[PDB]
Parts: C-alpha cells; sequence; structure tokens
C-alpha cells in the first residue's frame, strides 16, 4: 500500500549546511530539483538546480522574520510562523507575495508550550499525504497537543483535533498518512516513537518504535510525503530517516 501505520524508522543519515527545504508538491516553474535554504532569520535562498545547489538563483526577503525553522514549502509557497507571534504566513515564492496570514486561535507561542528540550517550538508546520497541518497547544487544551488541518490557500482551520498527549512531555512530533506520532525520551538522546493519534478515526495508542536521535535538542523534523522520508535539522546537519508503513 501507499499509506499505512508506521512500524519502523531507520538510522539518521547525514545529507551552507541548512536548513534545507523541498516542496512535496512541486509547482511550475519550480521542479523537484528546486531547493530552498533558510539561514540560521529573514532570508530564504532559492536554488533552481541541484547543481547550483553552489550559489543561489534567487534570494527572497520575507515580510517578517521566522520564529523557528519549523517552516515548510508546499505547493509553491513558504508557510512559516512570524517571530514573537502566533501568526502563520503564506508567502508565495514565485510572486514574492504574502497570500494569507492567520492567527492560530488560542495557540501558545514563544515558550509557552515547547517540546521537552525547549526552544521556541510552540507551533510547528507540517505536510503529509493530505496536505498542510499545524501542531500547537492552547490554554484551553491544558498543554495537550492540538493539531489542525489547514487550507493551503487561505489558512482556515478545516478540522481540529485535541489529542491525549502533553506537548511538553514529548521531544518532537510529526504526521504521516494522517497519524500524529510523537518522539519521547526521559534522559537519553536516543528515544522512541511512543504515541500515535489517527486523525481519521480519533483512535490513539502507545507505541515503542525505536527512534535514534543524536542530540537532546528540539530538532526541526519535516516529513516529506513525496519522498516518503523524514528530514530533520539538529542545528548541525540535515539528516534523513527512512520509514516503513504497514
Ligand atoms: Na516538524
Amino acid at each position: 500500500t501507499g499509506c499505512g501505520e508506521l512500524v519502523w524508522v531507520g538510522e539518521p543519515l547525514t545529507l551552507k549546511y541548512g536548513v534545507w527545504m523541498r516542496d512535496p508538491k512541486p509547482t511550475y516553474p519550480y521542479t523537484q530539483e528546486t531547493t530552498w535554504r533558510i539561514d540560521t532569520v529573514r532570508q530564504v535562498f532559492e536554488y533552481d538546480l541541484i547543481s547550483q545547489f553552489g550559489y543561489p538563483s534567487k534570494v527572497h526577503i520575507l515580510p517578517r522574520p521566522l520564529e523557528s525553522t519549523g517552516a515548510v514549502v508546499y505547493s509553491g509557497s513558504l508557510y512559516f510562523q512570524g517571530a514573537e507571534s502566533r501568526t502563520v504566513i503564506r508567502y508565495e515564492l514565485n510572486t514574492e507575495t504574502v497570500k494569507a496570514e492567520k492567527e492560530i486561535p488560542g495557540a501558545g507561542y514563544h515558550g509557552q508550550f515547547p517540546y521537552s528540550w525547549g526552544g521556541y517550538t510552540d507551533i510547528d508546520l507540517a505536510v503529509d499525504e493530505a496536505g498542510l497541518w499545524v501542531i500547537y497547544s492552547t490554554d484551553e487544551a491544558k498543554g495537550a497537543i492540538v493539531l489542525s488541518k489547514l487550507n493551503p490557500e487561505n489558512l482556515e482551520l478545516e478540522q481540529t483535533w485535541e489529542t491525549n498527549i502533553r506537548k511538553q512531555s514529548v521531544a518532537n512530533a510529526f504526521i504521516i498518512c494522517g497519524t500524529l506520532y510523537t518522539v519521547s525520551s526521559y534522559t537519553s538522546a536516543d528515544a522512541t516513537v511512543n504515541f500515535a493519534y489517527d486523525t481519521g478515526t480519533g483512535i490513539s495508542k502507545t507505541l515503542t518504535i525505536p527512534f535514534k536521535n543524536r542530540y537532546k535538542y528540539s530538532s526541526m523534523i519535516s516529513y516529506n510525503p513525496l519522498e516518503k522520508k523524514l528530514f530533520a535539522w539538529d542545528n548541525l546537519n540535515m539528516v534523513t530517516y527512512d520509514i516503513k508503513l504497514s
């Protein structure tokens, strides 16, 4: 099958070191060999070719800085969180136009609901086989992970789920085939995928899938559904994790 439940994660493989991003729904005039780099934060460097990816073909200046590296490129736009805000911005790359701005309702930001190793990781953007998502929490949710499916055109919240896991108790989270998975570790860098919440059914469960992790750091993890792989940035290297689905 093409989608399924996660059953295995591979070892992280190391791939201007980052943060690199690719579009899982490449849209002309961009292609699959188009790459974007966020400098680690207001400039986005664009590389048309993988060959040129070693000088940029274009440099974009964003209307405001990024809060964190938890941005995504999707269907020709950069989606990111504005610094010191709970606002998600859609920046169309080819036209250099802000096409949508949205306050995530009630979302904590700037150190209210970080992941377990901290940083400004309150709000994360994600892409899976069904499109664009945002992962966050609210005071009403008492720090539980909330996830919302976003309309990529106008950033309306098409559907929201309040899950039964505490955001500050997990090191990271990512969405694959409509299921939210969390990564948890008590005191070791190494960890486990310890929880799954299936947005198709509302059913959640505790898991024990090994998840190898190099640092006690709130990494940027970005699932790429086009490649069916996880990409991650640990402040030093871009890495990729292979996955297996049932
Ligand atoms: Na992420």
